[PDB]
């Protein structure tokens, strides 16, 4: 899990 908020990937 990436702390930033995460774009595209979105989880």
């Amino acid at each position: 899990y990436r702390q930033s908020e995460a774009t595209s990937s979105f989880g």
